[PDB]
């Protein structure tokens, strides 16, 4: 019942959550718990938090009307990481690796 393009998006999402990518995907599995991590400035700096569990809920609830809306949330999640963290931080290295997985497979969108 997902559109053909949203089926491809759901496939990508499943891959980002799969064991294959867990070594660098794990920081993006759930909403950043700023208080738990001691990041008491996180919500002053990041106005629109996003994470893969939220993307999954939105896909299941048919919130995304097209691939573009799905991709905007996945890229918002990476952008938040690049905005908050210094560019040489291990969490940013993990973001760059998972975004490479995302962008190369998003590029294979059926049309
Ligand atoms: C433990 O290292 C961190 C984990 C996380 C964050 C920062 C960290 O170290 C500075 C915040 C973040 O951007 N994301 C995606 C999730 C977890």
């Amino acid at each position: 019942k997902l559109s053909e393009q949203l089926k491809h998006c759901n496939g990508i999402l499943k891959e980002l959550l799969s064991k294959k990518h867990a070594a660098y995907a794990w920081p993006f599995y759930k909403p950043v718990d700023a208080s738990a991590l001691g990041l008491h400035d996180y919500h002053d700096i990041i106005k629109h938090p996003m994470d893969l569990s939220t993307v999954k809920r939105k896909m299941e609830n048919r919130d995304y009307r097209d691939a573009q809306e799905f991709a905007a949330d996945v890229r918002l999640m990476f952008s938040n990481c690049y905005k908050y963290n210094p560019p040489d931080h291990d969490v940013v290295a993990m973001a760059r690796k998972l975004q490479d997985v995302f962008e190369f497979r998003y590029a294979k969108m059926p049309d």
